[PDB]
């Protein structure tokens, strides 16, 4: 069977906890008043709620309200909890209240208001400065939902919102983030395919933060070589072999021998053989100014196939990369 793996930083953060912390199942939901909300405009639809710009009648705030869809059932009060440990960390969305839809009947978050612009629209603005602070703020949400023992497992674009004329920005969507408890099989079945690491594209159970450093690298990866996405899959398996394409095979063999994984035998007639590649060959004319060599071994050390490899968001935080940015 599989060898087992830990995370190798806040590993055992959450046996040091009450129960109480990680046991979501019983968390007791505290609402709010329903009546102070008033729906302005639906934003988007999910894949487990619908999401819609409101106005808090009370102090005419906007707020967005996630009006959650029946889906599994428990990652209700999975979200509920995360979102709650987490409530007043660096970056982290602001769940400002719980009220109970009264046409759904089901629970609605009422999250902080922030002023997004399409990331489609908004990276192909981004100088490499920007690049760098805003990379360095998503670390600080990473790092603190990670020293609580949460993993995000769905960081991508659509999910970090930037007020770029604040200079702020938001980690948000927590519907998809978990415990992190050692040993603990967790289901592959995570994140958008053009952010999922290998780990989940070769179906091993026993990951943890790391996850969400790959995810990071692919966004950072897009962002400095004007790629979107930058592993462009046309489904799961397609998707590990635009990753082998780059980083090449013979490290992706070494990291499933280490784990003593296999591959799904269908990989036999697609992966192929490929070396890896060096960065420079992603540069170009149109991406040059976004590239510098801090940039791309900071990118280097986040996609690794092994995530127990894989730069640590404080590790992150120390890099070369960030010297520039102010703080």
């Amino acid at each position: 069977g599989p060898v087992p793996s830990r995370a190798r930083v806040y590993t055992d953060v959450n046996t040091h906890r009450p129960r109480e912390y990680w046991d979501y199942e019983s968390h007791v939901v505290e609402w709010g008043n329903q009546d102070d909300y008033q729906l302005v405009r639906k934003l988007g639809r999910g894949k487990y709620s619908e999401v819609f710009e409101a106005i808090n009648i009370t102090n005419n705030e906007k707020v967005v309200v996630k009006i959650l869809k029946p889906v599994k059932k428990k990652k209700i009060k999975r979200e509920i909890k995360i979102l709650e440990n987490l409530r007043g960390g660096p970056n982290i969305i602001t769940l400002a209240d719980i009220v109970k839809d009264p046409v759904s009947r089901t629970p609605a978050l009422v999250f902080e208001h922030v002023n997004n612009t399409d990331f489609k629209q908004l990276y192909q603005t981004l100088t490499d400065y920007d690049i760098r602070f805003y990379m360095y703020e998503i670390l600080k949400a990473l790092d603190y939902a990670h020293s609580m023992g949460i993993m995000h497992r769905d960081v991508k674009p659509h999910n970090v919102m930037i007020d770029h004329e604040h200079r702020k920005l938001r980690l948000i969507d927590w519907g998809l983030a978990e415990f992190y408890h050692p040993g603990q099989e967790y289901n592959v079945r995570v994140a958008s395919r053009y952010f999922k690491g290998p780990e989940l594209l070769v179906d091993y159970q026993m990951y943890d933060y790391s996850l969400d450093m790959w995810s990071l690298g692919a966004m950072l990866a897009s962002m400095i070589f004007r790629k979107e996405p930058f592993f462009h899959g046309h489904d799961n398996y397609d998707q590990l072999v635009r990753i082998a394409k780059v980083l090449g095979t013979e490290d992706l063999y070494d990291y499933i021998d280490k784990y003593n994984i296999e591959l799904d035998p269908r990989f036999n007639d697609i992966l192929g053989r490929h070396s890896r590649k060096r960065w420079e060959r992603f540069v170009h004319s149109e991406n040059q100014h976004l590239v510098s060599p801090e940039a791309l071994d900071f990118l280097d050390k986040l996609l690794r196939y092994d995530h127990q490899s894989r730069l640590t968001a404080r590790e992150a935080m120390e890099h070369p990369y960030f010297y520039t940015v102010v703080k």
